[PDB]
């Protein structure tokens, strides 16, 4: 075990840096790979077996990187590829399922939210009751267009929310971009606990990493950014979101 | 050579339906090989030059099974394949690019919206000098949604053509999906042209064929559809767009 | 753990059956999935980089078959993979590299033959120190071609082992092909111990699995053929190298 | 359109070096982009079906570089693409199997040597009457590993051709690695004509580029290597074959 390496985290793109943003926060002597799969963008309709391969080729990757630990930043590469690619691999594995589900199970009436290809999956009713789950395409879109505070926003979020359970005391936002629609999500679900799958999973990879003796207390912090399309389209898109990336690489597909 | 083989058409998904039904209308005799390249929808968001790979590879697979000619209904993939694509092959190859740039030619100022791909290409510029170019990643999603006839959908259409100019006489709808949008772009936009990439190509596509004595007079016509990603998942979508799906099959990525 | 569960072997084709055969007259009740990547064969003139991401892909592959353990019966993939593969996953995973350098330690002039990624690998040194090794690349064509009795394999032999150092006390053989070669091989290399990858590594897999209570002790077991090119082909050269190959099945490299 | 423009000339490695050396000598003024496949050599033990689409990826490849024709110098390729990938792309494209089938015509009893990709294909009965058809797998290696004039190689060809018919007239050397063999295969077979594909196609691809009108009269062409592969362990290769290469870029099998 070597405490000096770095985490490798990966997403089909953009959207995972809210799971990285958790992490340096609590971890700002870490040293981060983000590894963005932005050629193959986007998995939520794409087979759920396709993108079980997908992470399983990304993980090798990151674990010839020398990563100490890999966080599967994407909830339906999550769907798709937990728990078994934690069971299969040697190094601490995290995904963004499991610590929300966990927190949901403290409720009576929960909901999940997420692409189709989560929601098909069973993969969060492998740990808790959910009472409803609906798949929320658009939402995805109306983040990279920089929309979340607009009336569209909210639009939207009625044209998938309205007929959920007025029951409902909590929903999973069980996607990478979700947490930028906390707004126009609570706005329409008022009283309704929402849950972010990158907070409760930041939590977890430093409470876990801490306990086996993982963390670096000497590091600097900093973070590499990989991609599989073009660097710089990949960069604007950050931008829009809020993160600014510094150092960026294309790895080919082909290194996969 | 031979009349009675199917004409190829290809796109990244179900929006090239468009397509296929324009040309369905105007030769409703002919055999069609439809191809939607599922597994790796979207273009829009992809490098131009992966994308011609891609068109490259689908192209041979459709000479492969013996069509006398092709079309590429989609958008992004003329952008980054054509002209470049009919000069090298024998057969006779449409796109959805010059037949609108062509008609575009009779007004004083035109304008052109499509994916981020079509528009950062300069395909259209290459046949027609434009006053304004706009990429609208939404409105495909929005489409695939339902909701092109919704208020969200005015509201979106407000979001992306507002900075049009006021002296703008024609819009090329450069994208399969937007034939949806004519409502929610009209309204926006009144007293532009609006052009219709599916209806302008399908018009040379009968032209050029009867032309070259390629058209079968007497055949029953039908249409196979051949999809990369999962069948079940392409027939639902393509029924929310209109379409029935009767005969399709997947393709492998490795067939290609 | 589930000692019901099969045994993953994995080469690059017909060759590693020396290395199945030796394991199942050992472990006559285990269930063996033996794969086989015969549309990328050889891989003795690959990149071992190439070769490394082969291994990752195909172990990957196994476990989602419920493997449990792996045997990489490629002399190849081992020099390519191993360590960093059976420390990367959990399952117990064997090579044909480290034993037979094992073996070798209890001589003073050890030499190596293989295919030419294996000496230029580096991976036998590690284990051992040599005094000689030489890539032998008509092997593994003579054996295929089932003419490791005739004069010409004593010609090529001799091409090959002449300038070997005459103190030489034992020879590794350092391909999956090369049992079938002993005759020739120590015709000319008289006096000096061959070392075979296939019984000393089923040795180590039998001793290995007993100490970790992983054997079946119960039943009788049985072998299923899963190949990446055309099974008859297969079957074909596999029936010239003795083996009677009941169950194949393709598996397409898009599975992988 | 431009005779300055490239001939590009494919196979899967340096075997194809011979057709090259031809063509060269023939037209000393012509620029060539030789393309060896040597990430996925050899091609005679592939499905003939993946070697068809093999040989369409690297035809869009080459002519994405801008070549005015393209020459298949190795026979599998050629016996597994042609006559449909001449039919299907406008620029001139030759191969290997059709002119020697053309000579071989003036002969009343003809044999075929080759791959078994090559033999199984009947590419070659399609064009002239065939009284024998042996696949001769050692021939390759053997003279990869420079042994062509070496007592085993008389050996090896009598292995495989003693069976042939006495009244043989003339064999078709099908494979580009033959013509290192002539001494060993005529020794073995006197009084049979050799027809050699790399002399018999240059000679074809002159000829008919001339009468197109398509070679530069002023040329000072050079010749440069691209390889999928290593390109330092192909060079090695080459020299082991007589032939000095000196600029070779790696391509990426992704850039297919
Ligand atoms: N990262 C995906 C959303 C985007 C995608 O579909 O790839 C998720 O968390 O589900
Ligand atoms: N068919 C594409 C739209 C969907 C995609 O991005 O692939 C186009 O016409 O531009
Ligand atoms: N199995 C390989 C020999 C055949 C190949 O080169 O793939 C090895 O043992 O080295
Ligand atoms: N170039 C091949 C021989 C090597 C290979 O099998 O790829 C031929 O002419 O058939
Ligand atoms: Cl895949
Ligand atoms: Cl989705
Ligand atoms: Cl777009
Ligand atoms: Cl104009
Ligand atoms: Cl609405
Ligand atoms: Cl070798
Ligand atoms: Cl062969
Ligand atoms: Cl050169």
């Amino acid at each position: 075990k070597d405490p000096k390496a770095p985490i490798g985290v990966f997403d089909s793109g953009v959207g995972g840096l809210t799971v990285l943003k958790a992490l340096r926060r609590l971890l700002p002597r870490e040293e981060f790979l983000y590894f963005g799969d932005t050629a193959r963008v986007p998995y939520g309709g794409k087979p759920l077996a396709m993108v079980r391969r997908f992470a399983w080729e990304i993980a090798g990757f990151l674990l010839r990187q020398g990563v100490k630990a890999i966080v599967v930043a994407c909830n339906t590469a999550s769907s798709a590829a937990l728990p078994d690619l934690a069971e299969d691999l040697s190094v601490p594995v995290f995904g963004v399922v499991e610590p929300a589900a966990r927190a949901a199970r403290g409720f009576r009436k929960v909901g999940l939210i997420g692409t189709q290809a989560t929601v098909e999956s069973g993969a969060y009713p492998r740990y808790v009751d959910l009472a409803w789950a609906k798949a929320c395409p658009l939402f995805v879109p109306l983040v990279e267009e920089g929309l979340w505070d607009d009336p569209v926003a909210l639009l939207v979020a009625r044209h998938y929310l309205e007929d959920a359970p007025k029951d409902l005391e909590a929903l999973i936002l069980g996607c990478t971009h979700y947490p930028f629609l906390k707004g126009a999500i609570g706005a329409v679900l008022p009283g309704v606990a929402l849950l972010d799958s990158a907070e409760l999973t930041a939590q977890e990879v430093a409470r876990a990493l801490e306990a086996e003796g993982l963390l670096n207390p000497e590091g600097r912090g900093r973070t590499f950014h990989l991609v599989t399309g073009d660097p710089e389209a990949y960069r604007a898109l950050a931008e829009r979101l809020g993160e600014r990336v510094e150092a960026v690489r294309r790895v080919s597909l082909e290194e996969l």
